[PDB]
């Protein structure tokens, strides 16, 4: 293409989308998801029993970087797992579901639109 790189057009929207989630913008719902969950300072001693596959955002866009995912879906289903995995572990009325919820809404949206 006469500007861009190689990877699909699909990628390209994935790229978007998690640059986006990285934004200002969202930062006062998005800032829980942006590390690896930090189960020593949180003293959460049941993380790792409870949920299998940790995942955020900062892995998700190493992933990217190094063209891991193959197409959006696989993009899609880390950022779900992501989610699903703090709906899973955290009190149903943790402040931080609802920040998921709503970072999950920008996402959800966003992805909606993928080029096909």
């Amino acid at each position: 293409g006469a500007m861009g790189s190689k990877i699909s057009e699909q990628l390209k929207c994935c790229s978007g989308i998690l640059k986006e989630m990285f934004a200002k913008k969202h930062a006062a719902y998005a800032w829980p998801f942006y590390k690896p969950v930090d189960v020593e300072a949180l003293g959460l001693h049941d993380y790792c029993d409870i949920i299998k596959h940790p995942m955020d955002m900062s892995t998700i866009k190493s992933k990217l970087e190094s063209r891991e995912y193959r197409d959006a879906q696989e993009f899609g289903a880390d950022v779900r797992l992501m989610f699903s995995n703090c709906y899973k572990y955290n009190p149903p009325d943790h402040e931080v579901v609802a920040m998921a919820r709503k970072l999950q809404d920008v996402f959800e949206m966003r992805f909606a639109k993928m080029p096909d």
